[PDB]
């Protein structure tokens, strides 16, 4: 089902900031719309959508366990051996140009009018819906009020008993109580080019979203806005990818 993805680089550790544990982070990325299988090629075209679902899993760790726990980055620059405490994790959706070696810009749509940059998506960890499921609910509207869909994709916060869980718990730091159980990017494409068949790379990228306030370091990271409006950092944990696609007219 569409191209396949392959381990790019695990960046930051991540370890129970009570145990000291890595923490086992897994990247599960699938593209279920968007490009043909043409003799050993993948190919896609310019003026159509695809679609890029992804989840990610901890392989030492269930999700009760993930909620309640708290996990800290390994920030071990040279020699003194900091760290940054984990507010939550996510998962953001990039490009780039397979030729130049350097990254392209994503866009997405809804129909095709207003046009965004695909979103930092927070996630917990989940078992990635088969094609079929994922193809069903890109119809249902408000999957949220469904009791067929809703389990599958998101986990709310407010349905749990907050007196189960500690002040510092992971769960209490995710930014809303709707938390998505699966990343979903639709109706995506690369962005209109300055006038220039092109090769391009889709990637997924896990990160630790982490909140500058509770301590900057030296290592891979993107500037995110924080729901508290300020500066927050998305730094990378995990980065998959695609083989190089064929994109033509």
């Amino acid at each position: 089902v569409g191209p396949p993805f392959e381990l790019v680089r695990d960046y930051c550790p991540v370890v129970e900031s009570h145990t000291g544990r890595t923490l086992d982070l897994r990247i599960i990325p699938r593209i279920d719309r968007g490009f043909d299988h043409i003799d050993e090629e993948w190919v896609g075209y310019k003026r159509n959508y695809f679609t890029l679902v992804s989840t990610f899993e901890t392989a030492n760790c269930d999700l009760d366990t993930f909620l309640k726990s708290s996990f800290d980055l390994l920030v071990e620059d040279s020699s003194v051996e900091s760290r940054l405490r984990v507010q939550y994790f996510a998962i953001k959706i990039k490009a780039k140009n397979d030729d130049d070696d350097t990254e392209i810009n994503l866009v997405q749509h809804t129909a095709k009018g207003p046009q965004f940059c695909p979103s930092v998506c927070p996630l917990v960890p989940s078992p990635l819906p088969k094609h079929q499921i994922i193809r069903e609910a890109s119809n249902v509207r408000n999957i949220t009020k469904t009791k067929k869909y809703d389990s599958t994709f998101y986990l709310h916060r407010n349905h749990v008993n907050y007196e189960e869980y500690g002040v510092d718990s992971l769960l209490f730091s995710y930014p809303e109580d709707s938390i998505q159980k699966v990343a979903r990017y639709e109706r995506v494409q690369f962005a209109s080019s300055i006038s220039v068949n092109k090769h391009f790379s889709l990637h997924v990228i896990l990160g630790a979203v982490v909140d500058p306030d509770t301590f900057n370091p030296g290592i891979p990271y993107d500037e995110l806005a924080l729901k508290n409006g300020s500066k927050g950092m998305f730094v990378y944990l995990q980065e998959m990818k695609t083989p190089p696609l064929i994109i033509r007219g």
